[PDB]
């Protein structure tokens, strides 16, 4: 028991309590359960907007204007950006597991090339709302109503997550088997192009069972739970192949072109 199983635990959310603090605990925190019982520092109202595409945003002062970055690519990297971070946050994390780093500089970043999806998409719905998600910044939330408002295409690039948390959720325990849960995506272990899939998939192996352990301890009911609660998946890989297809219809047939190489970057593999 105690070994890995109240070990790693501590371990999985202690690493994870410092990469990405944006839990259940804090998404559905501020969401009611905080902020002075109100809400999270709402996006798309002019006052957050302001302080946003203000703050968020602020230095922005260029010879743009007549038609460059239209309200996507402000809020497209925006509600984006919470992706390109947690990309950063992840490994602060996920380099936490006793075999992430174990594993391979590239091996590692592969996985989560295509497994960091799984994972911000994984806590993500949690960490969304009926209308808006939980976004960093000074703790608020995009809505839907504001992302979308915009390019038909970069104007729906959360409704999807956040809908999908909205059957998600209905798996989704406590941050602490959810923290877990990014690392058991994490490892890959099911990530196309991957290098070490035995060292991979094996410190998933471990991962998978602080899940189910911490998880069949704090919630002991049925069998294989997390055995059906993983295979969620597919609302997950889902979300995935879809922030991809508008990301990918764009970045291969754009509404008119309107990017930078940070991006082409990005998207771009390795």
């Amino acid at each position: 028991e105690s070994a890995d199983l109240r070990a790693l635990a501590k371990h999985l959310y202690d690493s994870y309590i410092k990469s990405f603090p944006l839990t259940k605990a804090k998404a559905r925190a501020i969401l009611t359960g905080k902020t002075t019982d109100k809400s999270p520092f709402v996006i798309y109202d002019m006052n957050s907007l302001m302080m946003g595409e203000d703050k968020i945003k602020f230095k922005h002062i260029t010879p743009l204007q007549e038609q460059s970055k239209e309200v996507a690519i402000r809020i497209f990297q925006g509600c984006q950006f919470r992706s390109v971070e947690a990309v950063q946050e992840i490994t602060e994390y996920a380099k936490s597991i006793p075999g992430f780093v174990n594993l391979d500089l590239n091996d590692q970043v592969t996985l989560l090339k295509y497994g960091v999806h799984e994972i911000i998409y994984t806590m993500l719905a949690s960490l969304m709302n009926k209308d808006g998600v939980l976004i960093s910044e000074g703790q608020g939330f995009m809505t839907r109503e504001f992302l979308k408002s915009l390019r038909k295409p970069f104007g729906d690039f959360m409704e999807p997550k956040f809908e999908f948390a909205v059957k998600f959720n209905a798996l989704e325990l406590d941050d602490s088997d959810l923290a877990i849960f990014i690392a058991v995506i994490i490892l890959s272990g099911d990530r196309p192009g991957l290098l070490n899939v035995k060292p991979i998939e094996d410190i998933q192996d471990n991962l998978l069972q602080a899940l189910e352990l911490q998880l069949k301890l704090n919630h002991p009911e049925s069998s294989q739970l997390f055995a059906k609660l993983l295979q969620k998946m597919t609302d997950l890989r889902q979300i995935v192949t879809e922030h991809v297809q508008l990301l990918q219809v764009i970045k291969k047939t754009e509404t008119d072109m309107s990017l930078h190489p940070l991006l082409q970057e990005i998207y771009k593999d390795l």
